């Protein structure tokens, strides 16, 4: 049901880089990963948690749909795409983490922890700021983990609404062509060590879905286009993708 495939450490050794890639193949309810041990370590989602954020802002109500305006707060921030108005779809895109913050206050602690509870979403703790515990608190979740998560949403199982889920999977799209079409998030946590990227979604081919989660060391953000990058190699490797 698991394979270790050591083979994948090359693309990461290629980049002077160590991490872990899980693949699961859903027709055939069978995983793959380099390393069976960091597949399944927990930790900091980083933004790959505005994935189940989205999901419960929607609904909530907190997001009313794809096209809602979070109209910039007019403080400038590092990221130049963060200094301007957002809806869901560049929210995502940019990864814009004080639109997400606002939502995760709106949502509230009571109701953001019976919803991870509810979603099984890795350690289900929420220990933190309620704005940042996804970045400095108490939410750990392992690669496999995010799979199981990522799962449900695709077969629309998670405890909220399927218009929530097409939406967060509207929003999650990444890459398409003729070959394959690609829905996910990354993520990159810095605030504690150690220092992680992320990505994570699923490739979606004509008959069948490959899911995916991967995290690899990011000791500083030369390297974030590896997330991608490596991931991508281990697909073609796969004939995921050509
Ligand atoms: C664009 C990003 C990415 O692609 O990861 C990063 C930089 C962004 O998304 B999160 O992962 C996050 C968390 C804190 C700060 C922060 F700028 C981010």
């Amino acid at each position: 049901e698991w394979q270790e495939n050591k083979s994948w450490n090359a693309h990461f050794t290629e980049h002077k880089s160590q991490g872990v890639v899980v693949l699961w193949n859903e027709n055939k309810q069978q995983g793959f990963t380099n390393n069976l041990k960091r597949a399944n370590q927990a930790f900091l989602p980083a933004s790959t948690f505005k994935i189940p954020n989205s999901l419960i802002a929607l609904d909530l109500g907190v997001v009313k749909d794809e096209h809602q305006v979070f109209k910039w707060d007019g403080q400038t921030r590092d990221i130049a795409t963060w200094n301007r108005d957002h809806n869901l779809i560049t929210a995502m895109k940019y990864s814009v983490v004080p639109v997400y913050q606002e939502f995760a206050r709106q949502i509230g602690e009571a109701r953001m922890s019976k919803m991870l509870h509810a979603f099984d979403y890795g350690n289900e703790d929420i220990s933190g700021n309620v704005d940042s515990f996804w970045l400095d608190g108490g939410i750990r979740i392992s690669a496999t983990e995010q799979i199981s998560f990522l799962r449900k949403l695709y077969h629309n199982k998670l405890h909220v609404s399927e218009r929530s889920q097409r939406i967060v999977k509207q929003a999650m799209l990444t890459e398409a062509n003729g070959d394959y079409i690609i829905r996910a998030k990354t993520g990159y946590s810095t605030r504690i060590e150690p220092k992680i990227g992320w990505w994570v979604g699923w490739v979606e081919l004509d008959d069948n879905v490959w899911f995916f989660a991967m995290n690899m060391d990011m000791p500083t953000s030369d390297g974030l286009g590896l997330r991608q990058a490596i991931t991508k190699e281990v697909l073609k490797q796969e004939k995921i993708i050509p």
